[PDB]
């Protein structure tokens, strides 16, 4: 259902050059997880029914940065600002989504297709649209399904985004990585989720909710058995996520 | 631009009976001002661009009651609940708007036309849409004009709603009545606004903003000179306000 806009040849060239600079920067700084969190929090506020929120550059706003959910994303914005200044032709909207695609690529994940053209919009969405780690399967469906408009398959595959990074007790209050290799994008999140608790590793109630749901669980099983299948469904869901409200 | 829905004869009959019970109740309890505030806060969250908020019964929600702007409106809701229980066929949306129309009538104001049929909606709007007493003419136009979709004339006439009632230092922090007769609906708000400060009487910065605006000021002048003209424009604006997002 997407009709992507035309951007100038100079715009396309800056996308390709920023993509490369982003790989080197994100790899050296070890910030892929944070960058994937910035792209997701930017996109995941989309509400399909009113067409507000979504990946439109507004996360750099002090007001959206203020959102509790956005704990420490002010660091992400700060880290990218010097690099962004090198590409003044690109929208922040595009640049943040491109950082998210790069974060997944440089940690070894699938190549999520990217289309430029998102415009930077003046108003951040209301606070409170991002999911709550303490809630379960109904809440995930309200958030990904009723608000963003993603499928049940997308919810499980996108949860696998937790295969990189960690929680921090000074940010959310949860603490620690989901996997033994938190800078490597793989299907380990699902493997660890299934095998139960292990010292040093995190499972949120929202992650565990995938285990008891009649539709989520067979997807958890599929992805733990077949990383190629995880990667295919992940790239599909991330692409849709990064394009919410864009080019419809 | 309004196409009002059909309601059953029994619905219409309960409107007429609740109208009368509301006059006697609101007059005896001396709560017209609070009731007009409940109706306005219920309606004034309408955002035309997304069609959210507006007079749809959601102010009774603990979550909307929580809004700081709604300081003490939990009292209003409480006062009406026994009476509402006598009219289970009416929507809360209709009942609150009818209390607002009655509040204006029983204090001596114009007869604002009323049409039933508003449905009670499940989700309260986001917090922060109601105007801020410390801001000025640009802010009033953002709020009444860009969000609700009312005219410059409606802003000035609706501000005359402050001809009844008072601020309270434990609610907003402002304190006192705008007029010497705070249970009498008349053009005194504009008379007092013009004559400057007087001991015992309140003017918010938002009220004073009407004095310095090239479009608001001649309306202030007109209404201070001609109560009949105020009443005509007030009834027009209150009607539109009470119908935001309804029967379009
Ligand atoms: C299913 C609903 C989700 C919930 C309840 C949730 C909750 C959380 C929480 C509480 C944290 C810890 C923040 C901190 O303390 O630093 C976190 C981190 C993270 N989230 Fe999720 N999240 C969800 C979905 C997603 C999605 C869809 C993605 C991306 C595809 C994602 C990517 C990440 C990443 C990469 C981190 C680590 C950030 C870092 O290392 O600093 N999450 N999430
Ligand atoms: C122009 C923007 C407005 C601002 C900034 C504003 C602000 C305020 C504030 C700060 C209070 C005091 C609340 C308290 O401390 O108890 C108040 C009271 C009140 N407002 Fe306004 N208001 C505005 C517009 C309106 C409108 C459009 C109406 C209805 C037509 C209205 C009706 C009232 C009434 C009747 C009271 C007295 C409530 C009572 O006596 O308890 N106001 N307003």
């Amino acid at each position: 259902g997407k009709s992507y806009p035309t951007v100038s040849a100079d715009y396309q060239k800056a996308v390709e050059k920023a993509k490369k600079k982003l790989r080197g920067f994100i790899a050296e700084k070890r910030c892929a997880p944070l960058m994937l969190a910035l792209a997701w929090h930017s996109a995941g506020t989309f509400d399909k029914g009113t067409k507000t929120g979504g990946p439109f550059g507004t996360i750099k706003h002090p007001a959206e940065l203020a959102h509790s959910a956005n704990n420490g994303l002010d660091i992400a914005v700060r880290l990218l600002e010097p690099l962004k200044a090198e590409f003044p032709i690109l929208s922040y909207a595009d640049f943040y989504q491109l950082a998210g695609v790069v974060a997944v690529e440089v940690t070894g994940g699938p190549e999520v297709p990217f289309h430029p053209g998102r415009e930077d919009k003046p108003e951040p969405p209301p606070e409170g649209r991002l999911p709550d780690a303490t809630k379960g399967s109904d809440h995930l469906r309200d958030v990904f399904g009723k608000a963003m408009g993603l499928t049940d398959q997308d919810i499980v595959a996108l949860s696998g985004g937790h295969t990189i990074g960690a929680a921090h007790k000074e940010r959310s209050g949860f603490e620690g990585p989901w996997t033994s290799n938190p800078l490597i994008f793989d299907n380990s999140y699902f493997t660890e989720l299934l095998s139960g608790e292990k010292e040093g590793l995190l499972q949120l109630p929202s992650d565990k909710a995938l285990l008891s749901d009649p539709v989520f669980r067979p997807l958890v099983d599929k992805y733990a058995a077949d990383e190629d299948a995880f990667f295919a469904d992940y790239a599909e869901a991330h692409q849709k996520l990064s394009e919410l409200g864009f080019a419809d």
